[PDB]
């Protein structure tokens, strides 16, 4: 974990990427929720396989692994959502067969627009895939900490910087972009909080799930 | 305007803009905190107006940023004051509450303690603190409304790095510490949302700015 170079870290994260799942082959509030709920359920399974391939995660106790996934699972789904929705302005790509707009469930339009704004921010910054997988790993490891983990987090920070330095950015630009990316995570946390609020205002067996994976 | 300020000039402006540490009046624990928060809000507006680049913004934008960040700013201030008091939160010098003094807020309290311990373990400096508080003000509501904000945010980033470089930290330790600090802002946002929904369980901002 702490032995990996920045390049080894990147390739390991890239190859550990979860597959793009499909929705079940007009919508109502109930039907829309059912599709999204089912999609998220099947995605959680792959998220666990991905998490167990994130450097330093399996080094943790099963107790800590459950706690980190329980806190970050919606954040991870959301950043995954806004990432694949980058090439679709004004639209969210939940699934290749499920591309929705603003007009496409009461109480969700606020978080929907927040996800759209985040996607536009990534597109404006021209977020790269190598940067995306680093941000996703950070979310997993940081969302539920409150010195092994912090050292792994520092390693991912070095990896991000390495990617920016290799891209030709000046050290000032490296620090600025790093700051810009990590501040977005605060907004992703915000969207998750509102999401966890609204959703639980069917798919929560991460403790159950992770244990049956063993 | 503020885009011409140096790192040291940015620090000096923020340090001198710092709000005073208010006192509590010499169950009803909520009443005291509500009153304290009310009086702190007035000074927060004065502080915000002195944050470099904040007055260059639309007033409606100034209001939006303040309403989105006001609890985050109150909390990071609390965490800052409580740094030298392990296991306690210093809402006021005469209002120092323990963990068990903290229905349901014991969760919010523990998160505030944990944040206080981290800043203590990181040995957060005052110059770093005022920068973090400035970031919170400018970043918390930027995705719920122009490019001026991001420019100002970029120079606060420049300021933070400068402070770390002056402290003697290596260039690797600089971006690592920068990352650690900003990741804590995510948890502060989390505490605010959890706090905001408990206060649940703001158009007067324009008046104070008018
Ligand atoms: C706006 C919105 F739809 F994204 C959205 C707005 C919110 F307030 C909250 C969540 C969302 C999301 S984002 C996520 C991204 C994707 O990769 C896949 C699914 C969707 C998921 O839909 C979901 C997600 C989880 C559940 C769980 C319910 C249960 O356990 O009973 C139900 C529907
Ligand atoms: C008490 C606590 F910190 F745990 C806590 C847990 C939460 F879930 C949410 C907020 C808090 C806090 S943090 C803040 C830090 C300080 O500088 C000053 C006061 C306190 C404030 O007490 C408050 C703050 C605001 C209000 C608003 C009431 C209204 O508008 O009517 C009421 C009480």
């Amino acid at each position: 974990a702490l032995s990996l170079t920045a390049d080894q870290m990147v390739s390991a994260l890239l190859d550990a990427e979860p597959p793009i799942l499909y929705s079940e082959y007009p919508f109502s509030e109930a039907s829309m929720m059912g599709l999204l709920t089912n999609l998220a359920d099947r995605e959680l399974v792959h998220m666990i396989n991905w998490a167990k391939r994130v450097p330093g995660f399996v080094d943790l106790t099963l107790h800590d692994q459950v706690h980190l996934l329980e806190s970050a699972w919606l954040e991870i789904l959301m950043i995954g959502l806004v990432w694949r929705s980058m090439e679709h302005p004004g639209k969210l790509l939940f699934a290749p067969n499920l591309l929705l707009d603003r007009n496409q469930v009461e109480g969700m339009v606020e978080i929907f627009d927040m996800l759209l704004a985040t996607s536009s921010r990534f597109r404006m910054m021209n977020l790269q895939g190598e940067e995306f997988v680093c941000l996703k790993s950070i979310i997993l490891l940081n969302s539920g900490v409150y010195d092994h983990i912090h050292r792994v987090l520092d390693k991912i920070t070095d990896t991000l910087i390495h990617l920016m330095a290799k891209a030709g950015l000046t050290l000032q630009q490296q620090h600025q972009r790093l700051a810009q990316l990590l501040l977005i995570l605060s907004h992703i946390r915000h969207m998750s909080n509102k999401g966890m609020e609204h959703l639980y205002s069917n798919v929560v067996p991460l403790s159950d799930l992770l244990l049956e994976m063993l």
